[PDB]
């Protein structure tokens, strides 16, 4: 209902998908191994507006903010240097990246008091499932 919902430390617990998605990304080897090894934590937090979303593993760490509603240069953890604006819809915050004509959304919602975070790209989709550090 609301994005401050979504602040806080959360811990992955499960994966679905994700090495399908890197793979539609054209990830190479190395690096989706390591996606499929790290089990990061992404520590999300907001002040109005402004949002700012880290992911921290030994395997992976990087970290970008944003205002919604806001076009913005994002450098994803796997190189891409993509246009990506992020907007809070419908009880969802929904990351929409475009580069080099192609196009994926991220979105993370709360349920059940855990953090769902669905990609896709081609529909081809991942569902990754995170837990309250606390
Ligand atoms: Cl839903
Ligand atoms: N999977």
């Amino acid at each position: 209902a609301t994005v401050q919902q979504l602040e806080g430390r959360w811990r992955l617990v499960d994966s679905k998908g994700f090495d399908e998605y890197m793979k539609e990304l054209g990830v190479g080897i190395a690096l989706r191994k390591m996606g499929a090894m790290a089990k990061p934590d992404c520590i999300i937090t907001c002040d109005g507006k402004n949002l700012t979303i880290k992911t921290e593993s030994t395997l992976k760490t990087t970290q970008f903010s944003c205002t919604l509603g806001e076009k913005f240069e994002e450098t994803t953890a796997d190189g891409r240097k993509t246009q990506t604006v992020c907007n809070f819809t419908d009880g969802a915050l929904v990351q929409h990246q475009e580069w080099d004509g192609k196009e994926s959304t991220i979105t993370r919602k709360l349920k059940d008091g855990k953090l769902v975070v669905e990609c896709v790209m081609n529909n081809v989709t991942c569902t990754r499932i995170y837990e309250k550090v606390e």
